[PDB]
């Protein structure tokens, strides 16, 4: 391999500068089947990795795993071989009573509530996304007759304490990060995600472009977790793909 | 009137809904000539404020003065009498290379280098401006036959050792900000204003949309004061009319 | 233009090395006729500038606009025409309920709650108004037959939310601003303003002397011209 | 399943209080397999779980991704399943020229270049592992024939920047980080790893024992990545292992 | 003097390279005493030192002061005469109640609520102990029969406020402060003390070993001031197993 | 006693509301006796105190310990009986080639580079003495025919690093501190010592008034100087119960 976590080459990636990134290893496979030819890459730790092809050009589909530092790798790595766009694909939790569950979410820029941005940039920063693929992802969402919510994002490094979750062990948030989804509702934040803050900072500061658009799971004013009674429309999935044919053609 | 600083009522206002807000009290006057029926509401402080009509449609403009702790009080008064939409229309010093003095500056994002920001979310919130207005801007700029830079923006509460201009009493920047310009470049920041972090913190946390354009006055690769030597409000005008349609 | 905003040359202020910063551009002119000969300098944007004559030395007299970043601009330029002494003069919303309205704040130091003072020196640095200035204010008050409340001011980047006003569009206050009045009151912080914490910093570390002194309008527990006097007395006294 | 992202029910860790938690789902397997009755029980995202009996007492061996974000999640979902112990493996960079590739580390405590740990504590809580476990890491590594580095560990939220690596697209270090390897190193700091500080945090604050082994691949102050002229003794998932017996007899 | 504060040379700590450090200089002499030829070096400001001998082998006994600022002061002049080793006996008020009076606590690491800490490292730096020598004092407690309570420590800059006791002047402690013994309690901190944020910081950073040991005087879960030692046993019989 | 740490109860002040706190235990007996009928009070760990007449009015004088945190226990326990003032005197290293040695120092505020100043209030509260007692340091002064040197003292919990110094076993700064001295030289910082911060800071917040004299023995850039600054501060207390 020519990068030192994802197994792949840049002659695997036949030439691609764009990436579909979701965050689960197990999406992969079926995002690259909605394009043309596509073809096991390869899968080493959290990183699976698929090539097709949109209209006929090369698109890198690799997931992430879960959280801003398998993120910031994944990312480094594809750009090692010549990606300098990233669409990310992923799923979230409302925190605002309107936005249904199976609404998408395309966030404008996310409040960074990681530690892995801090990296790239201080804090002062905005992890914000690329105009022109923001612009693309608005686009695919409407062309699939949805209407997305687009705004800010809650981006998290972790799922139970930092969403003020408190069915856990120990029922308890520390201080800081307790009351702190009424802040971000009151904020008008749309909703929480774990990676998104990362891959805008990282991205904004490094040169390349990214989006991120999201399908809603679960609302937060309703349910800390989504079950079988939770509503089970258009897919995030075919909306991306449909976002990096707009942004190749 | 019912504001406690712009000198305002809401009847005043005719039903606007959208403020056009340069920093140069001066600059009122001439946004809304650009504009119909432009009428004098009041002048209070560092805040002029005109009613004009954008395509039929009632405009606020006034003046916010130079940072963002005058911006706020602007931004507040103006949403209590029904501005629900803020347009800034600035001036600017770029700090990348390939940003010409005479460009306009669309800005998505600032990173938070004052503290108003601060007053309204905490640092890890982002100082973002509205998508829809923003792209507004983009439109009004392309329709013009103008190609924006469309970047980050660094905004600071101050013109001199926040911007890193050595060409001081003191020749001086405090610990912080020495090596920042740089860091920023690197970072691809286009360019400095001072009003932007927090016009887009305090409306993107209260729930009202901005957008800011600024034509590129001096670039700080070349030298720190600007050359003195309109692009960018017909830019902002074109865009209210594009909001309001 | 020898600076960029104010629209002055150093030839214009005649020498003069002490300048007195109102917020309001429109307060300038009468604050100028206090004392001798007067005369307009320049009116851009927020900054309206005058010159006057205190017992023969020349003043400036220079509105600041409002909050430390548009202070930063007019204190940076004056100095960079030979101005070292920045006299502060305002009105300010008092939080203890002891401080009546009428009375007259000192600011001996601020609590910095602005950006502007970080692009001077860090957080840790204390945005303290010079000794000889502040004793030249409080001298002035107690010839007004004025003692002045002397001590900490509340110096905040805005109006609204950092002032923990709730009479606001949205009324809300973000979290670090909630509560923080009582806090500042528990503390014995006298008011609340918006420029002190920036023209401190920036006086102290670049080598400036400054003083703020304020009528107390109102109270948020429950003069103007009073407050200009007393400025116009102590740069008499610095100047003598 | 009754955690949301393991596929686990308390059932399934046959009553279980301990956790082996590696970073790799590739690696859960064979670490189950030096241990008896090896027992897949399941794989979703980057979280493999086996169960494993460790001289005849129960032990669930589950993968936590990279990061403290996905590793948050793990020892969550492990705990509400009545686990209360969490011994790491891994590997590691080493920042000392006297630390050599094949040595281990037991890491008494980290400095927290990480998001998450702040979601449990304010950062002047210490990253700090527990007493006990971090004693039979130690004696089991000297049961083996191998004297531990015992240590403070550098734990980075990303894997090039915040461990002052170079050779990336860019060749840039933000300036918090610009010069950080020197900082540690003159410390006495160890080693990089991307975990132990949230993991260790996370179960200081919430009453959960921790420790952490890791295996050296790299000297830093000789290569930013190991190749084939790098070095490749006792192997840490060995020492864990061991360790888990001691605990549990 | 080859120091700054102590006015202690080199010469007069014999090649002694251990330290005892208890906050208190009066409990110095009596630390002192129970090793061999106890001998008076100096005393200077709060800084109390004596040369005692364990088993043949010089140790140092030197107070520091309440709180990190003089602890510092002590620990760097020890360092610069030859001492590489710190052992603290101190006392604590414990804030957990299953923790009684006249227990021990054996502090792995400390939350740093103390500034002189940042002198040496940034707070994301873990103000950890040293394992051989916190190993010592673990074996020495279970020697004496005590089972020490082992954990994390929160080290306070100030007794009042930064400990959040509310029985003071003004009865009123600043919003950071105010709630915090409950969030630490809720962490599972043992206890509150002053010097062993800086004490392990400035160890840890700078090369050296420390440890600390303390008597609990008071359980705060209680009251906040203690009612008017086995500890200082302990901290001897650990010194002795690390010269050993 | 009334009071954990100093051992001392009310009745032994006799109506005292003023403490002079210098940091040596050993120098509390010779600062009282420049008073009238000094009186031993208590004596426990580095906390000596005295009580004497100071033009015939009660004032303590009680040793704090070095730095912050050990001065906020004496400062805290004293105001338990009825002490309303703090006058810190001692000696201090100046790093500004304009201040000589034998020269003295009256720090009107102080750079917070202490731990206990946040136990009182967030850093964004200044760590300011109170203009009235500065004002009598600076009066006393100038009747000892002393022109004080009037500024912005950084007040640091160590002597070694966060004074930026580097004769030390290590002879390493950590990051924050590295260029830290000439940051402050360069705002006007006159000096280094380690316990106005913290001092300051629990007196603004708390309702009780501190200032601070210092002679300087040391100048980072290049017996008698103590004694003018206890003479100064003695006269001071004097001018301020008077
Ligand atoms: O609530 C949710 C759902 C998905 N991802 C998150 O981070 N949070
Ligand atoms: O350089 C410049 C010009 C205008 N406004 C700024 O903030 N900076
Ligand atoms: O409660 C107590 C007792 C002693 N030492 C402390 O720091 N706290």
């Amino acid at each position: 391999a020519d990068v030192f976590h994802l197994g792949l080459t840049k002659a695997m990636l036949d030439g691609a500068t764009l990436a579909i990134v979701p965050g689960d290893p197990e999406r992969v496979k079926r995002i690259a089947e909605l394009m043309d030819n596509a073809t096991f890459l390869a899968s080493h730790r959290e990183y699976t990795s698929y090539l097709a092809y949109a209209d006929g050009k090369p698109v890198v589909i690799c997931s992430t795993g879960i959280g801003g530092p398998s993120t910031s790798i994944a990312v480094e790595e594809l750009a090692q071989l010549g990606v300098n766009t990233f669409l990310r694909v992923g799923t979230t939790g409302a925190i605002q009573p309107h936005v249904n569950v199976g609404d998408v979410i395309v966030t404008q820029a996310s409040v960074r509530l990681d530690g892995a941005s801090l990296h790239f940039a201080p804090m002062e920063f905005p992890a914000v996304a690329n105009f022109e693929c923001t612009t693309a992802m608005v686009a695919a969402c409407r062309d699939a007759g949805v209407e997305p919510h687009i705004g800010v994002t809650a981006s998290s490094d972790t799922f139970y304490p930092g969403q003020e979750r408190y069915d856990t062990v120990t029922g308890r948030v520390t201080r800081r990060f307790a009351g702190s989804m009424k802040e971000w509702q009151d904020m008008g934040v749309l909703n929480y995600e774990m990676e998104s803050a990362t891959l805008f900072t990282m991205c904004a500061t490094q040169g390349w472009r990214a989006a991120s658009v999201a399908g809603v799971i679960v609302n937060r004013t309703q349910q800390e977790i989504p079950d079988e009674a939770t509503m089970k429309e258009v897919s995030a999935v075919s909306i991306v793909v449909a976002a990096a044919k707009k942004l190749l053609a």
